[PDB]
């Protein structure tokens, strides 16, 4: 024996007692349990369970078999899970094949000490073998093999290797690259802060007694020609500064123009910029409830008693007429592939792979401590890496299923991110509805299935959905929160005589703090494989035109439909009024129309909405980031072009993402294309986002346009 | 004696579930969530123990209550989510008895007739001032109940004013060269003199109709042409869409194109026909209830709350964490969500003193004879709140809705009362905030949001509304299109058929011989908001790239251009999703020195192509009698009589007597209560995917707090 509770909630599962039916509903994941103190038996999703040991109540509290939770929750009755025999070649390394991907270049003589690891991932198989994995279960006959991204120092050297055969393909040094921010460059920073007499003497100066309180914060330095005066071969980060007063809010707590330039491998600071001293502001600010009390509220369940009506086989889902493949990068995060729709029988393809592309956050504001301030959260951070754990019923319904998700982290031990990913079935009002007058009604309830993954990065958490409609749409939203960088500022309200020059960039929101204005900027890559590899791009504006038919109306709704030949023409503005489709020219719906589907990178936003950069086009961040100020991207697939912002992009000179990929202008008539989409918004600070921003959201939509025949929703014929 | 349990459970409404190892019944309605074991002496009402004489009895495997259980559990007081109202609301509707009573009134007087009809009769508005006061200082308003009464003297509009509490006539006002709306038994009227039309058979057996016995017809308003229709301006006419009926139970699947007959509803007569090239009617049967379709299995999904809600519904008062507000039901316009505050520690807060359904148009863009005409003003012609849809409980709203009905006057004058006419639910969506400080505990809450949804039909199509509370002070309001489109019937089977081209010139060929002629849908909503406070300024924040003049490296900088729209002329314009438009009160400031102020938000996005404006030339009559189709954004002085964006009486109107009308005169808006108005809409191009029935397709709109709080507004009571 052993206690029910205690035990239960070790293992993560929600009791429930009712007295009035002396029944405990036990809730995980898929796993709906009820049972009774005393019965023989018990119900898992819905179905009859013979016990060994029944649940016996002593002095009140339930105690269970030592061998309970195996029984009743791995009794196999839960068939949200299933085994994978055969495993899906888009797998993400294993634990196993992490570690032995880094004891083959350790053994290379050419691995070099204290050497760390930037990224390592599956080197995927050919995109031919994997659909023809998926649709034809045909094995695909390459091993397994492995891209093992190195940072010697601040060398970026990129390995592959063989993990069937446990050898090295090759190592191949890259020149001028700059690797991203890894963990340990967050507490040299510190450290090499906390070690600086200048420093420390610029910080008291400052109006700081207490050198030891004062946070740093890595920033990448971005690239100006020089005009930073920083050097382009050595490996830098600019440090920004709080401080610690105590209420768990640093970031509430500037300390304004003081900016240090960190060369992380002389490990020293190699230059610090000063500006007028500002005090810093002092009033505590938590955000995590310590001087708070929630008012008390009514409790809310979402229950599927039966289980669930998705199965997870390893990392692949089905779930209506949906399957794909989820799977974990260490950079992008979740990555949606093989995405195919049961069309009355029949697997047609939709996606390829679909994943985040990269994302910016860039500040406009001129001065000492912002002017290069802009943030490659996946691409300098990495915000697979920096996952944060789902918090269950909170970040996620009650109903969800959450999923734990392996990586390599930068010394390339293995790690397992608890409850990465989130994936749930909603009610989404009605599908659709009609009620004829005198008639009875016909009403059928939407279910959307979301897969949602949380990032955290500094002060912004971002939140992102992948959305299965049952019907054959496909949502993408991404969702911001958590806390505003701030600019400390010497006025207190709007009277002050400051006011007016302190808030030419940002909202003042406190007092003392004023929240510069900045744009977020993510962008999806999405290798839509519309019922089949070779596609086109084809625009469809509505327009009006002259009445040629006769009658009283002098004008008409027509529309203007051509196709876009090239990745030059392809890569263009989205006007949300205009329609714009991959189409399959080889296959046609019952009606002869191309089998497509509708893009559209911008379905709406609760933030302003970023029309493109908010740049002038002579900015070097402009300059460097093309995908920034431009909604829509078609290009031809290459396997190694997945960045909207390069491969690279720390300190880097010139486009190497889609300026790079579509700046060849390659044609776009009946070939595999990648769709990007660029979605952003403006965000204008305002006090109700202090000191903790209520979530923001985007969104984003794939729509089948006479993909099918008729409304996918009604069902199977008799 | 006693009755079927489970039978009867079904006929109140409430949803019955059989738990055979607890043996426990589970049973749901609305804010009750009742548990009750059979052979039990006490059953759970929202967590509380109650009472029974008599028990559930189980006999031979069937369920048996008494023929008070009903009553007894769901009606017991445990439930808290319906309280009484000691002091009635002076915006509550007409009740059934003041309805009858102003009805009485004015058929006492000398000039009533008995064919005159009732196209609304709604209370008549007491004044602003005296209604906030009562919401907020509790003043009694010592003004009397009085009732619009809109009459319909055969085809003469006439506008009645009686004294409820006094009970007598105040005025009688007769309208010229206003129109009616279309009214019910219009459309009997008109499938009648179909069907005594010897023409009319046949025009229709020509086109290949058999049976004419077997002809839908469909009555649409005509609007105005300057008489280049040929239909002369001062009769009261309808124009009819014929449709053939094929047992499929979707007549709409099966058009009749071409034939178009026009009805004089004062002569009952077909006064006009026009014919043009005959089109074989579509046969194919598509129907769309799923009758030829197989139910696959689907397992149970209930959100629950087992003890009840946390809003509180006191006649028509409900409250809801910081937020309260008054709901009621207009015959016209639907729902309207009146004296909205929010309450700030302590303190409530104006947000909103008046919210509804301003006007919709849907207009179409094929110039053929069948279609060119076709511009439906759903609210203004046909009376969406008459219309109601009665939620489908589970499905139109989500397993832990709470169903109101409402009563409105019928045509006839009559008390009807609309089952499930509104629905109010409170949803998870998503978390409020987050931040997940590297090293760090998380903090994480979750978001709620209160709903209330309302469904209207008219003809084909089926509308949608949610107005959403946030927690946070947000309000959001999302319109839904969905049912069948009104298909043009073609010739081409395929694209490849030789009059494709042609055929699909004004609309999508979504099926053999059926074309989705392509339109709009433009909604409105009337917002008289008044931020904290009657006294308003409307501000604008544009976001532009000014040079860099602080030296760095910075070529540019992200700045604002701040400025105020000072009048009504200014303010009717078109939205740009990335600029900040702000009513704010330039009276009351936030802990930062900030005027408090709501974001408005026209154009939050939408799941159709969104319109730009009205999809006409600027030359056609319905672009010039509806100016509100091409802005966004409007903003007017307040004004009692003002509620329609397409005017008051928009049956055959020849001018602008909505929002163009109410700005012409374009006043001042600096420092004074402000009415906004928020155009938005879609561009509907039609695909198989959208037929035989189309999925819910959504547009939303937003009213964001905008420094009206000091601080994140959901962080809870502070300690200190
Ligand atoms: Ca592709
Ligand atoms: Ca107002
Ligand atoms: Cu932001
Ligand atoms: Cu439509
Ligand atoms: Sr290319
Ligand atoms: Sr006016």
């Amino acid at each position: 024996m052993v206690p029910m509770d205690k035990t239960l909630k070790e293992f993560g599962a929600d009791v429930q007692w009712d007295d009035y039916a002396q029944l405990f509903t036990l809730i995980k994941d898929g796993a709906y349990v009820k049972v009774k103190p005393g019965a023989q038996t018990a119900i898992v999703n819905g179905q009859p369970l013979a016990l060994q040991v029944p649940v016996v109540m002593k002095d009140n509290k339930a105690w269970v078999s030592d061998t309970f939770i195996n029984d009743v929750f791995q009794s196999g009755l839960d068939q949200t899970f299933q085994v994978e025999k055969r495993p899906h070649p888009l797998n993400a390394l294993t634990a196993d094949e992490i570690k032995q991907a880094v004891e083959i270049v350790k053994a290379s003589a050419d691995f070099k000490p204290n050497t760390r690891f930037t990224e390592i991932s599956l080197l995927p198989p050919d995109k031919e073998a994997v659909w023809a994995f998926a649709l034809e279960n045909k094995p695909v006959d390459q091993p397994r093999k492995a891209d093992v991204i190195m940072l010697d120092g601040k060398h970026i050297i990129e390995a592959v290797v063989d993990l069937q055969n446990n050898k090295l393909l090759s190592w191949q040094p890259i020149k001028d690259a700059h690797g991203m921010v890894l963990l340990d460059d967050f507490a040299s920073v510190q450290n090499i802060i906390n070690n600086s007499e200048e420093f420390a003497a610029a910080v008291k100066k400052r109006g700081i007694t207490d050198a030891k309180k004062v946070i740093t914060t890595p920033l990448t330095v971005g690239y100006f020609d020089g005009k930073d005066g920083l050097k382009q071969d050595a490996r830098l980060l600019k440090v920004i500064s709080y401080l610690d007063v105590g209420d768990g809010n640093y970031w509430a707590h500037p300390i304004e123009n003081l900016v240090a330039v960190v060369d992380l491998e002389q490990k020293k600071i190699v230059k610090i910029e000063e500006g007028p001293v500002v005090p810093v502001p002092m009033t505590a600010r938590p955000f995590d409830g310590r001087d708070r009390v929630a008012p008390a509220v009514k409790p809310m369940q979402i229950i599927e008693p039966e289980g669930k009506n998705y199965t997870i086989t390893g990392d692949m889902i089905h779930w209506r007429n949906w399957d794909f493949h989820l799977s974990m990068n260490s950079r992008v995060g979740p990555m949606i592939s093989t995405v195919t729709y049961n069309d009355n029988g029949t697997k047609r393809k939709v996606m390829y792979e679909g994943s985040l592309g990269g994302m910016i956050v860039p500040y406009g504001d001129p001065d000492i401590g912002w002017y290069f301030k802009a943030y490659l959260d996946s691409g300098d951070y990495g915000m697979g890496t920096l996952t944060s754990p789902i918090a269950r019923g909170k970040d996620a319904p009650s109903n969800a299923v959450l999923l734990n998700e392996t990586i390599a982290d930068y010394t390339g031990v293995p790690m397992e991110i608890p409850r990465a990913i989130a994936v749930f079935e909603r009610y989404a009002g009605p599908e659709y509805k009609h009620q004829e007058m005198g008639q009875p009604n016909v009403s059928t309830e939407r279910r959307e299935l979301v897969v949602r993954w949380i990032s955290t990065v500094g002060n912004y958490d971002y939140i992102f959905d992948w959305i299965f409609h049952e019907n054959g749409t496909i949502g993408i939203d991404a969702g911001a929160t958590g806390i505003e960088a701030v600019k400390g500022v010497k006025a207190k309200t709007m009277h002050d005589e400051t006011a007016k020059d302190d808030t030419r960039y940002g909202t003042l929101i406190d007092h003392n703090i004023v929240g510069t204005t900045h744009q977020h900027i993510y962008n999806f890559r999405l290798d839509l494989d519309v019922d089949g590899e070779n596609n086109s791009l084809v625009a469809m504006d509505p327009v009006v035109k002259p009445n040629t038919a006769g009658g009283p109306r002098t004008s008409t709704m027509q529309v203007n439909q051509y196709n876009i030949g090239n990745e030059q023409d392809a890569a263009q503005k989205f006007d949300p009024g205009t329609i714009r489709l991959l189409s399959n020219p080889n296959k046609e719906n019952r009606m002869g129309n191309p089998v497509s589907y509708q893009i559209i990178p911008y379905a709406g936003g609760t933030h302003p909405v970023a029309k493109g950069a908010q740049f002038a086009p002579d900015e070097w961040i402009y300059h460097r980031l093309s995908f920034m100020d431009k909604q829509l991207w078609v290009t031809r697939y290459h396997p190694g072009e997945r960045f909207p912002e390069g491969k690279y992009p720390n300190r880097s000179t010139h486009d190497t993402g889609l300026g790079q990929y579509s700046k060849d202008n390659e044609s776009l008539d009946n070939t595999d294309a990648v769709v990007w989409m660029t979605t952003g918004t403006t965000h204008v600070a305002r006090a109700e986002e202090w000191p903790i921003m209520p979530t923001e959201w985007v969104h984003t939509l794939l729509k089948p346009w006479n993909f099918f025949d008729e409304t996918p929703t009604l069902g199977a014929l008799k």
